[PDB]
């Protein structure tokens, strides 16, 4: 099996993160960070730059890795390689697209029934602030059929 590169950014402040609720394409009806493939000619990190400004609007100046992890759907051909980063600090104001809306919530209100089911499982690193490294097998959107996530001082 081969795997396709992708990023995930996550802008997360103090006491609040910013989703966009997918509305065409990939994940679809659910809220997640802003991502997409990386591209021939960028690094992974010029390309979580590129996706939070053509998804959201948003420029940053610092990211900072979060962790990785391998995606495997099985009625996919490719597997998928994400790359997860955060920042606490950007400019502009996220702007609604075709693609997507976004919105703030409170860290108390973070709404994992409406998320990608792994949020569940990493977030709590996530919010903690302890990278890692993790698998996940998907049938589908909904069932998780196996995963494995491992903290790591450094990725």
């Amino acid at each position: 099996g081969t795997s396709r590169l992708y990023t995930l950014v996550l802008v997360l402040q103090p006491e609040r993160v910013l989703l966009g609720m997918k509305k065409r394409g990939f994940g679809a009806g659910r809220w997640n960070g802003f991502g997409g493939k990386v591209q021939e000619g960028e690094t992974i990190e010029d390309g979580a730059k590129r996706e939070l400004r053509e998804e959201s609007g948003l420029t940053v100046d610092t990211l900072h890795k979060v962790g990785q992890i391998m995606f495997e759907f099985v009625g996919e051909p490719e597997l998928m390689d994400v790359h997860i980063f955060c920042t606490d600090s950007v400019q502009g104001t996220p702007v609604e697209s075709d693609e997507m809306r976004p919105q703030w919530f409170q860290l108390d209100q973070i709404p994992f029934t409406d998320m990608w089911p792994d949020d569940s499982y990493w977030f709590p690193l996530l919010l903690q602030k302890k990278k890692f490294h993790g698998y996940f097998r998907f049938q589908g959107p909904n069932t998780i059929l196996d995963y494995t996530l491992r903290e790591v001082d450094k990725l």
